């Protein structure tokens, strides 16, 4: 086919990045990220009780106003790093950008707390293979790829600084393509170890001149979903203790003046130096050597079979505009703008 179709994505303090989607007939919108560590739909059900205070506080799909939902009531059950989520499954339509599409998804019945009391979205639309979905639900993405109608079979990712103008653009997704108003140059294209995960294999991690970490080789998950970049805790302990950073109860901080004169990051991946400056990964409130400043890298542990891995978020996919190929299962690279 020929479309090339695109949406929208908000950013929420460089934290989270989302867009719009609708369900049913007459469309229901909601805010979802959009995560390649994942596979499933889900969004917040009219059903859920408002004991939850997500609930609440989120916007709920309601079968009963639509023409084209069909019940099916399967129990669902996701696990994140951080919340569960539960609930049971239906069919209706979903639209992103031009695309509408007849999908399985999640209607979510019990939102915890934490962490979504937290979240500036709704729910999440996974990105990712069939061989992670829970429930063997087939994903969105080959379902549209099933409605051939992409001129290529793979999707794009733009993700921008937070900018305090209206005008500015959050970030974009693509499907079918990429967009090269955001990015320079040509892709760099990095193969996938194997198909049903967006993750590739990574050389060495680099802090300054010397090779610190990932020395033997490792492993790099290419995350939509994820805010930070994040290494095994070993790996980041590590990391952590060349910048002089300081562990804090949620973030690695340092001094907010001693920022800008860390040691650049850099990633291998597929032959190649990525590098992160620290004006990429120090959120530089103020300079001041009396304020601590957040880095936007963690430790996340990620269990097998996925783990261990690394994962490269926003704060990665910020420097680096980001092709997800599916039919090649590559990953591909270009620098953003
Ligand atoms: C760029 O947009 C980021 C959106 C926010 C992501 C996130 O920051 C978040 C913040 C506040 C409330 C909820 C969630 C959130 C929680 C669960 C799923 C989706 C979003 C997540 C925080 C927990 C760790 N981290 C992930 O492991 C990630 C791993 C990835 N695969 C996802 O499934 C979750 C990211
Ligand atoms: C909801 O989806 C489930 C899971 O895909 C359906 O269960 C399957 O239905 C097919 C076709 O009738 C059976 O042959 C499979 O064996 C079922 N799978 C399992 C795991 O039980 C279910 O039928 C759908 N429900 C509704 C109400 O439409």
């Amino acid at each position: 086919g020929n479309t090339t179709s695109s949406v929208i994505l908000t950013n929420y303090m460089d934290t989270q990045y989302y867009g719009e989607i609708g369900i049913g007939t007459p469309p229901q919108t909601f805010k979802v990220v959009f995560d390649t560590g994942s596979s499933n739909v889900w969004v917040p059900s009219s059903k859920c009780s408002r004991l939850y205070t997500a609930c609440v506080y989120h916007k709920l799909f309601d079968a009963s106003d639509s023409s084209s939902y069909k019940h099916n009531g399967t129990e669902l059950t996701l696990r994140y790093s951080t919340g569960t989520v539960s609930g049971f499954l239906s069919q209706d339509i979903i639209t992103v950008g031009g695309i509408t599409v007849t999908q399985m998804f999640g209607e979510v019945t019990e939102m915890p707390a934490l962490p979504f009391m937290l979240a500036e979205f709704d729910g999440v639309v996974g990105m990712g293979f069939i061989e992670q979905a829970i429930g063997r639900v087939t994903p969105i993405f080959d379902n549209i790829i099933s409605q051939g109608v992409l001129k290529e079979d793979v999707f794009s990712f733009y993700y921008n600084r937070d900018s305090e103008n209206s005008q500015s653009l959050g970030g974009q997704i693509v499907l079918g393509g990429s967009d090269p108003q955001h990015y320079e140059g040509n892709f760099h294209y990095i193969n996938l170890i194997k198909t049903g995960v967006w993750q590739i294999q990574m050389k060495g991690v680099s802090v300054g001149s010397s090779t610190l970490l990932c020395e033997d080789g490792c492993l790099a998950l290419v995350d939509t979903g994820a805010s930070y970049i994040s290494g095994s805790t070993s790996s980041i302990e590590k990391l952590m203790e060349a910048l002089g950073a300081k562990k804090r109860l949620f973030d690695y901080v340092v001094k907010c003046n001693e920022g800008p004169t860390l040691p650049d990051i850099s990633f291998h991946l597929g032959g190649k130096e990525y590098t992160l400056t620290s004006a990429d990964y120090v959120f530089q409130e103020s300079y001041s050597s009396k304020k601590l400043c957040t880095l936007a890298i963690h430790a996340m542990d990620i269990p097998p079979p996925t783990g261990p891995t690394w994962a490269l978020g926003a704060t990665f996919i910020r420097k680096f505009y980001t092709e997800f190929d599916r039919r090649n299962n590559r990953i591909g690279f270009a620098l953003a703008r």
